[PDB]
């Protein structure tokens, strides 16, 4: 039926429908760091997020995305291994049951809390449609979160995932600076690679950043009382919205440090 990270209708049946699942650039993979290339020539990010304009966030029945105001050039990403500006259309998270597992990407086989997916399409090709039918239109940055402290940038999320409980609530979200979700670190490992849910669509240039943050215990709990479900129906939690890493194929991670 409709996809899902259910049994029946999991990432190991998404290729039935999506036949692109087993293609030669999926993601998420595994990060393993002795056999990721120092890459000098990469440039440092450039993340301008000051102008940026957040509109709402929704249950998709899958996770809940933060969208934002992406008709100007508002808060784009430049610099790193993309060549030309890219546009951030929305943010979204992907985690788990337990505070071991909730990652899509994992390091030397470790799997974090979650993961912020920071989503962005490239300018020159004029709107996101277009973008998702070229090799480098998207550029999605990859944060892990470590369960610990509380970070206070993620609160007024947390605060809100009530009212959005249910697949397709949406709920007014403005003023909100992204810039608050940043670890202190911009070192980053990046690999050509695929929307990790479906269409699955091998446009993206991921940038995974090296130091995770770290939010509470209780801030992790709050994304776990969301439901995959539409108000009225049978309660499923969602929990484990994530893709098992995928084969690095014909690849090479890059990264920006030593
Ligand atoms: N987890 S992740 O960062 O890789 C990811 C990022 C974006 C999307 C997305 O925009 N999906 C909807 C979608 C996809 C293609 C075309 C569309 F019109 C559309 F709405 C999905 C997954
Ligand atoms: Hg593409
Ligand atoms: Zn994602």
């Amino acid at each position: 039926h409709h996809w899902g990270y259910g049994k029946h209708n999991g990432p190991e049946h998404w290729h039935k429908d999506f036949p692109i699942a087993k293609g030669e650039r999926q993601s998420p993979v595994d990060i393993d760091t002795h056999t990721a290339k120092y890459d000098p020539s990469l440039k440092p990010l450039s993340v301008s997020y000051d102008q940026a304009t957040s509109l709402r966030i929704l249950n998709n029945g899958h996770a809940f995305n933060v969208e934002f105001d992406d008709s100007q050039d508002k808060a784009v990403l430049k610099g790193g291994p993309l060549d030309g500006t890219y546009r951030l259309i929305q943010f979204h998270f992907h985690w788990g049951s337990l505070d071991g597992q909730g990652s899509e990407h994992t390091v030397d086989k470790k799997k974090y809390a979650a993961e912020l997916h920071l989503v962005h399409w490239n300018t020159k090709y004029g709107d996101f449609g277009k973008a998702v039918q070229q090799p480098d239109g998207l550029a999605v940055l990859g944060i892990f979160l470590k369960v610990g402290s509380a970070k206070p940038g993620l609160q007024k999320v947390v605060d809100v995932l009530d009212s959005i409980k249910t697949k397709g609530k949406s709920a007014d979200f403005t003023n909100f600076d992204p810039r608050g979700l940043l670890p202190e670190s911009l070192d980053y490992w990046t690999y050509p690679g695929s929307l990790t849910t479906p269409p699955l669509l091998e446009c993206v240039t991921w940038i995974v950043l090296k130091e995770p943050i770290s939010v509470s215990s209780e801030q992790v709990l709050k994304f776990r009382k969301l439901n995959f479900n539409g108000e009225g129906e049978p309660e499923e939690l969602m929990v484990d919205n994530w893709r098992p890493a995928q084969p690095l194929k014909n690849r090479q991670i890059k990264a920006s440090f030593k």
